[PDB]
This record gives C-alpha cells, structure tokens and sequence, in this order.
C-alpha cells in the first residue's frame, strides 16, 4: 500500500498549528501546488478508440497503471476497459475502486466488475442529477423486488431503508452463467450539498462508519474492494477515501498527513480531489472530528 504511516505524520496539535499558520488561502495554495504536479503514469488505454465512449468525461481518463481490467472475451464487440481505478487504503492494498457514475452503455461493465472483483459494498456519493448536471445513470433496481437483467447477470432489489443522511439498498446479483448468487449492499450518501462542501463533516464521518461496519460484516460472512463513485469518480470519491485513510491512521497512531494522503491517492486515481474547497474540507473535517472527540484545546 502507498498509504503507510508517515514519513512526517502530524498530531492533532501540529495539524492545528499547521492550518492556523497557513489559513484557508494557504491551504488553497497548497492544493494548487498538488494540482501543478505532472501526473505519474499514462492515459493511453483510456483515451483509445472504443473506450472513449466509455468515459463520462473526456478530461477525466483513468491511469493505465491502476485501471480495473475486465476479463472479457472474443468477438462480442467489447473490451476490457472501464473507467475505474484500484485504490489503496491505510496499510491495505486495493481497499477501494474509485470509478465514474455508470453510463447506460457501461451498466453491464460496471456489474461485471462488481462480480469479477467480488465487491460486497458500493458507495454512491451523488444523485442521478444535481443542478441539471447528469452525474450517474440508474444502474440498479430502485424498488424492492424489481430486477434488471444485464445479460448473464441479474440484479434484484431485496429491500431499501431510508436514513436521515443515507439510503441503504440490499441487492442480489445472480450470475446465470456460473449459477451463483451474491448479496451486495448499495449505499447512497444523501447529504452532500449541491454547491460547495458539507458545512459539517459529522454526517459524512458517521456514514463512513456505517460503510466500514457493513464491509466488515459482509467480509466475515463471505478483502474485496469497496466501490466508491461520484460523477467523475475523483472529487467526492477522493474526499471520502482520503478521509477514511486519515481517520484510520488517526485512530491507530494518533497522527495523519492530508498532503501525503492526497498526493499518494492521486498516483492511483488521477485527479483525486477536484477543487481547493474539497482539499480544505479534508483538513477542516479532521479538525472538526478532533473537536467532537474532545481532542482540541482552545
Ligand atoms: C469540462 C468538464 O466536463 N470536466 C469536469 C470533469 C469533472 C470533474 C469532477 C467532478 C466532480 F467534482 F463533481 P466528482 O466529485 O464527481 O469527481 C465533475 C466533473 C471538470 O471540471 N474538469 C476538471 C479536469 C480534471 C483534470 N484533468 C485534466 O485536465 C487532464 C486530462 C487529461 C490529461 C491530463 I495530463 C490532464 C477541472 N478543470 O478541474
């Protein structure tokens, strides 16, 4: 895993001084320096003929080095391509798969990836459309007992539950070619605002705990990667994963490094963290968490 504790991790105390010394604008500038970096890797496969139509955004290709390859087959007029990247987690290889919001022409590829990678949990961070911007196709059966066939794969809704900040749906994936069935939990975070970032991170951190516990539970009963996606799979997705990583390290060693985490993440899921606001949000969310945990003195 590229996410190892340190070198140079910070304690809550040090993070406080770090943020106060730079302020909001200083953090924005720091983000702009990360954005300046020349990507580590290439995008030849993503920008090639046949796969271009498989990207929701022409300016958001995935790295060749870390892309998730589909074990396709002969003359069916398809490929092994899907805009999705393997992402390490804190001291964990391939803890996540950051990907774009599925397109109609990639629904089957998305589920083929879920099946092939033995995914147990899917995390959706947006709605189908926000502010008039399409951000994700309706790739799963919405209501209980409804089902959708994707060739040899059938997906059935076994039940939905609406929470205050997220909705949970249980799905059954039936592979008719291998005559096997699996249960997958689909989570949709509902509290990310249409504009800017969450005013408070409490909801998102609580949601993170819900996802963590469900993955743990699913794993014990079956580690497979958690599929996390947003429109382009780099903004809210990178924020969710960067927070999970830092919080994980904060729990285990009482230290963290936002800069390091985001920089390392962008070598696996290129362009992770798309705005200076989201970068700043990472720092603020951690400080807000530390205060809620009674770790901060004024
Ligand atoms: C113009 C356009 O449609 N692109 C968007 C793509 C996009 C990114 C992020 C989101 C998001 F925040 F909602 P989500 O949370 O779902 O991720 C949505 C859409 C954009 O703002 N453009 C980006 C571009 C990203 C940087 N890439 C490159 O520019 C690039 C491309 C190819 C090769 C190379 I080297 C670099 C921008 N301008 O901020």
């Amino acid at each position: 895993s590229v996410h190892v504790p340190g070198p140079h991790a910070m304690t809550i105390q040090e993070l406080v001084d770090y943020v106060n010394a730079r302020q909001k604008q200083g953090i924005y500038e720091e983000y702009e320096d990360i954005r300046r970096e020349n990507p580590v890797g290439t995008f030849h496969c993503s920008m090639s003929p046949g796969n271009l139509e498989k990207n929701r955004y022409g300016d958001v290709p995935c790295l060749d080095q870390t892309r998730v390859k589909l074990t396709k087959r002969s003359g069916h007029t398809q490929t092994d391509y899907i805009n999705a990247s393997f992402m390490d987690g804190y001291k964990q290889k391939n803890a996540y798969i950051g990907t774009q919001g599925p397109l109609e022409n990639t629904y089957r590829d998305f589920w083929l990836m879920v099946w092939e990678q033995k995914v147990l949990v899917i995390v959706m961070t947006t709605r189908f459309e926000e502010g008039g911007r399409r951000k994700c196709g309706q790739y799963w059966p919405l209501e209980k007992d409804s089902r959708i066939r994707f060739g040899f794969l059938t997906v059935t809704n076994l039940g939905v539950e609406n929470m205050n900040h997220y909705k949970k749906t249980t799905l059954e994936i039936h592979n008719t070619e291998e005559r096997q069935k699996r249960q997958v939990t689909h989570f949709q975070f509902l509290s990310w605002p249409d504009y800017g970032v969450p005013s408070s991170a409490a909801s998102l951190i609580d949601f993170l705990r819900v996802v963590r516990n469900q993955q743990s539970l699913a794993v014990s009963n079956m580690e497979p990667p958690i599929v996390v996606h947003c429109s382009a799979g780099i903004g809210r997705t990178g924020t969710f994963c960067s927070l999970d990583i830092c919080l994980a390290q904060l729990e285990e060693l009482g230290t963290l490094n936002v800069f390091q985490t985001v920089s390392r993440m962008r070598t696996q899921r290129a362009f992770s963290i798309q705005t200076p606001e989201q970068y700043y949000f990472c720092y603020k969310a951690i400080l807000e968490f530390a205060e809620k945990e009674g770790m901060v003195s004024a």
